[PDB]
């Protein structure tokens, strides 16, 4: 409807795939080459389905900060025959707050879904499903089962992936440029 949704759509149409693990179907953001991200609770294994194609996982790493605290981001390298458009220049360098964010989801259950979530708070520490987690972003939307791995954008920036909610607020893990230096 407006430039927030325009940026979000441009990211979904070229930089997302549907990832299936034993723990369900997730929106998965492709970042550069064959490298993508998914929430660590997806429990990526040796094989994953990508748009319903059996795909070998070449490498997967559950990120933690230098306090050895969960970040809830897994970086996956896929044995795929095609590279993602490089979107690393849209990743923030620092932890920050944001206005006017969009959460975008693409699965069999929720195709072409875009949610204007509004203001995003650098919340930081949260107990997420019993797991102490850092760098959590918070927004006041009653997000639901099926939105995990959804992409959080502003106009011009890709700032996080949706990892949970409590029924009133939703929670995302930050994406930082430093995660994807090669
Ligand atoms: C909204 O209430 C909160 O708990 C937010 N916490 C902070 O202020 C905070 C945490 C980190 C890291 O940087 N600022
Ligand atoms: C503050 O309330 C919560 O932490 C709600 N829990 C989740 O969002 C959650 C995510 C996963 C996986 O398992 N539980």
């Amino acid at each position: 409807m407006g430039p927030g949704f325009d940026f979000a759509q441009a990211i979904m149409k070229k930089n997302t795939v549907i990832a299936r693990t034993e723990k369900g179907e997730f929106t998965m953001l492709g970042v550069y080459d064959r490298v993508a991200v998914i929430p660590t609770h997806a429990s990526v294994g040796e094989i994953i389905y990508i748009n319903d194609v059996e795909t070998r996982v070449l490498d997967a790493c559950a990120l933690r900060d230098l306090t050895d605290t969960n970040l809830e981001i897994t970086i996956v390298k896929l044995d795929r025959n095609q590279k993602f458009r490089d979107i690393r220049h849209f990743l923030p360098r620092c932890e920050d707050d944001y206005n006017d964010a969009v959460l975008s989801v693409h699965t069999s259950k929720f195709p072409n879904m875009y949610i204007p979530v509004g203001q995003v708070t650098n919340y930081g520490f949260l107990n997420l499903g019993g797991t102490p987690t850092h760098r959590i972003l918070m927004y006041n939307f009653p997000t639901r089962a099926g939105q995990c791995g959804g992409v959080v954008t502003t106009t011009g920036k890709v700032i996080g992936i949706h990892v949970g909610g409590n029924g009133a607020q939703g929670f995302a893990a930050m994406l930082l440029h430093s995660y994807f230096t090669d």
